[PDB]
């Protein structure tokens, strides 16, 4: 009333799962946009039939035309490369995507600025904390209207792994991973809870040990790499994380979700994007929540931001 | 496969909303049992038509026959009185329901023992922490197969009121209320989080004050009384809370939910039921979680348990 | 984005279930408006806590102030009486509500016209086919922006009863009941299908007989009366039916649903509202579907419309 | 209670979407089984994190070990090839998969017979009407416990395409495609309805023409081929169709769904599987519904069955 229009700029692995999930949730009409010919139209057609099974009413169309951005309510950018040519799976590193994806963000930004300057933008393309700011600069959208995917996805892993050990509902585990979405992501041990209870209580009771948690932290940081070596650059959980973010905006849920956002003094940082809990509602980023990090946590935060800053200089 | 059978022992205000919600969620076949003639059959018929609108397939039948408990997978007991004769709305107090409801629990217990000794039992009838133990004693069911409603409902209020001030998704507020479901319920300030973050951070930032929280605590404790004076003994939120509990069992969700359960040393208490976080899954109460309360919190816990113990002696 | 505002004009039995269902489905903010003091505020408070259990974010407020209609996206009118003074349950007849409810519709219409002339209106108050036109005349809203509840509720019953005999998913039974919501409702045997198959195939196969169907027709027509005599004027299924209608509008589902709507030549009738399949989407009544009734079916349709016309003359 | 175990025999494109959808719907624990090393473990890990975003509690594990079939409640077989070596996309034809997939079905059948003879089996591998019977013969399961995917998927397309022209909710279009899932699929014009109304009424009203319908029929038959040429062998809608079938079984929904099933005299055919509406509930295929086809429709049905019979002789 009228349905939201959601344009998926990039119709690859993540784009595909996102279109499926949007139809499942009847969230809005979908455009699968890509530079590749024919492919988005085929995925769109396939996906469109699921309206019947899903009891939904969302158009799904493929596109190779940038002007289809006009009318967009939400734009999700996954366009770009997943690996650098010449690198082995073992050497996969998000940083190496920088020179491959930077020009793509600039190009998409110009099209967003012209066609849908009032759209809410979610950036996924890596290295995401660099790409999101690049897209902000070139699209001209307000700071409350653009975020990057990171924390929802990283914490989904941490939360899940802990829930498996403790035999509780995965959603009942809460956790914060901040700073940047990459190898220096900051896993905040102090901010983990289980059913709202400090994880330390479960550690005291020998239900999960400090050593076990350390292994889970390492597993979390290395999850993307693990999946890349077993199969491919992850796409199912990324897609679900993105749609959770988009849905909070579309339905004014006001969920607290960790995303990459413009910092203006939080954690002592300005002029850069970094991962922190934000509240997402109808007005976009409605609140930026600054964790009251201790000195040691801040030092880790600084190390994460330093990586983003280093690559921004290279971009 | 085969559908669960859920018997609602008591088909009054809460029974009615529970049957509606069960059909909405397609959770299982429903029996609305009551001592009142005709009424449960009418509510059952009305509710049964919603299968069409809900895309569900749950039978809803009315009953005046205790043997319909046979085959029950889940039994929810709301049977009893909501107010004591002669009391004004202003003087409403759960304790006064004790002499009115005790015999009803004993009678229902015998029927459960005979007909569905393997059913999972949820007790709602007040005073609930007393009634749940009474029903445990008379039904003979295992300690992991019977709980009382309290904490999910009490915290729903605390969580909601805080979410309204902070402008966040209500589910993103987590909170613990323990001990007993009554005027001595223990509201644990230290165990409140918002998006997994300690509420104290929001207090430090002047987003919500200590005084505001105190008023919200008082409002929470007095919510039932407030609604009784405006309208009636609450039933919509109680129903939703109960169904959240029942659903966790039925679908093996392993949610952490605060319920009245048999204590065997937790908090220094045994031989009595009290409200504490538990994990509910296919095996019933799969874990009893003992909060590592400080000395002052424990003193409040003791005061709550003392009320249950006092009335148990009167029952 | 921004959330829809749904004003429930009338906060009685149907109003209450509607508020519960709106929160379950996170459809929009809710105002429970009534002339009765205190009651709507109590129901609103009770219902509001279910946001936690439902993972929703809908405000629920009570009101005694007509100006709260301002900003309404959807207005659902249930205000009025359910029985006439002096009538026994056995003599319950919707027609007798005419003199009791007519003035209420006129009053509400004026408030709608002043405060929310662009709102989509659903009329429930009986006799509904008369009341809906009355409200149309006094609210001044466009013909595509006001409908009356009838067919979704009447067919829910017919569909359900058949599904019980045939042991199929209730939603897989489709059926049409047209003309008016009252004792002359037209049950169109020819337009019944099961899994899209003509019911006649199942009759040919002796899975359900003509006599059985006749009994189901009588049961359907008399369902309200049956429930009134067992318990109360039905409210759970009415509520669900209404919310299915409101949801189709809000989410632009374009569902085909039988509702009371302004006829402009369909079935040979103009200047009156009658029950017929319509398509409900973001533009309100997007299509009025005229069944190609045979001569005998039309005669039944005419008899139904004649009752509406008779009472319109009495109103 | 306890959760269902769903084993996906084949973890390729359809397997992946099915695992995603199972977690979204919290339907049961999932095993992604494949002969390919590492791949299923990576997809399983990726998918498992979505439990957090989905509020679900389903294990997702990868496997290369046939014995993981033990304990299966539902087995979905997609194992096999999607195209024949040497064929161009333009020449794609399901029949050419026969010699590639027959041995795979025999092998899987033996493992099912040994490990989970009581599981409900859904066969997807093409040519499906041949493969499903092959799997029936080798698994030894009862006729009511094995079906093949076809009609739900084929009609999803027909229903959707019509809904796009008529501007109605796609689920409100009902349609039957029977016989076999291949180029001779039988599209039954007479059994199409829109909101339960015969499509002929909409044709009479010039809302959709006979010529338009003919083009939609051709488009439906050729949809797989169209998508193969634009992108790949379809997987999103197939997955959704399969999960709709599996869910009806798991939750005892009793939905009427067109699937390939053992014929024992229906349509004049025995000793072969063919597509027809069936009712799926807790007892598996609870009813086989025989459409009362006219002579001309039957001739088309016979042509479809003849293709299955021809390839069965070649298998
Ligand atoms: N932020 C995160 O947490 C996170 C998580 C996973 C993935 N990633 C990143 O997301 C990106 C997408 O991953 P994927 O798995 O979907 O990759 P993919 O290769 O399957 O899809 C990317 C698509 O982008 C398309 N593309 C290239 N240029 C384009 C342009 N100008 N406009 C539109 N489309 C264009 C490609 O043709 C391709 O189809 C990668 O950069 C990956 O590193 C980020
Ligand atoms: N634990 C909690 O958090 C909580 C919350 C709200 C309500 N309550 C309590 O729940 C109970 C029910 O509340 P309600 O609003 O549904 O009240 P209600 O009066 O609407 O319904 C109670 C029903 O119990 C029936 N009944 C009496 N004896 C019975 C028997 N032997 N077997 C079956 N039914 C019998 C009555 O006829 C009545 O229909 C009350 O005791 C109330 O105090 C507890
Ligand atoms: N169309 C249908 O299929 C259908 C189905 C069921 C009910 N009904 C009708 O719906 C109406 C409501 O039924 P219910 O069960 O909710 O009855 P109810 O008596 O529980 O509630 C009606 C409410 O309207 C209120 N009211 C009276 N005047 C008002 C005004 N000016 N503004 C706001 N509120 C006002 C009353 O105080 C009461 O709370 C009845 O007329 C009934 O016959 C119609
Ligand atoms: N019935 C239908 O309506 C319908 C619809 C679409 C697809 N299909 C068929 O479904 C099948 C699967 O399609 P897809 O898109 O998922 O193909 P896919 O190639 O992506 O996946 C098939 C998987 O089967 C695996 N496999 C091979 N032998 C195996 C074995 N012995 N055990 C377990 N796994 C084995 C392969 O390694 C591969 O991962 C194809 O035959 C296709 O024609 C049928
Ligand atoms: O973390 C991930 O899943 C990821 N996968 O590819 N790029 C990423 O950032
Ligand atoms: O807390 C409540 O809602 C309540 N209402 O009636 N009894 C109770 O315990
Ligand atoms: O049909 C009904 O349910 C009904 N109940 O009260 N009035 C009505 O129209
Ligand atoms: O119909 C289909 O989608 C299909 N795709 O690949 N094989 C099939 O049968």
């Amino acid at each position: 009333a009228p349905k939201a229009k959601i344009v998926l700029v990039g119709s690859g692995m993540i784009g595909g799962v996102m279109a499926t999930l949007i139809v499942q949730k009847n969230l809005g009409d979908v455009v699968l946009f890509d530079i590749v010919k024919n492919m988005p139209h085929g995925k769109a057609l396939d996906t469109s039939h699921t309206n019947v099974m899903a009891y939904s009413n969302c158009k799904v169309s493929g596109s190779n035309t940038y002007d289809d951005l006009a009318g967009a309510d939400v734009v999700i950018v996954t366009a770009g490369f997943t690996k650098a040519p010449g690198k082995s799976d073992k050497e996969w590193n998000r940083d190496d995507l920088l020179p491959l994806n930077n020009k793509i963000m600039i190009e998409i930004g110009g099209h967003i600025k012209k066609n849908c300057p009032n759209a809410f933008i979610i950036v996924v393309t890596n290295p995401v904390d660099v790409m999101v700011q690049l897209l902000h600069q070139h699209s001209g959208v307000p700071k409350n209207k653009i975020i990057g995917l990171g924390g929802v996805l990283d914490t989904s892993r941490l939360k899940y792994y802990i829930s498996q050990k403790l035999n509780v509902c995965p959603r009942d585990v809460n956790a914060h991973i901040v700073g940047a979405h990459g190898n220096k992501m900051v896993l905040l041990k102090r901010y983990i809870t289980v059913g709202g209870i400090p994880l330390q209580e479960f550690i005291n009771n020998k239900l999960i040990s400090d050593a076990e948690l350390e292994a889970i932290f390492d597993r979390t940081v290395n999850t993307a790499l693990e999946i890349v070596n077993l199969h491919a650059s992850p796409y199912v959980a990324p897609a679900a994380a993105i749609i959770e973010m988009a849905e909070s905006y579309l339905k004014d849920l006001k969920k607290v979700l960790i995303c990459s956002t413009l910092l203006e003094g939080q954690y002592g940082h300005s002029d850069i994007f970094g991962g922190t809990p934000v509240v997402l509602g109808a007005n976009g980023v409605e609140q930026v929540i600054e964790l009251q990090l201790n000195s040691e946590e801040k030092a880790k935060f600084d190390e994460a931001i330093a990586e983003t800053k280093r690559m921004k200089a290279l971009a």
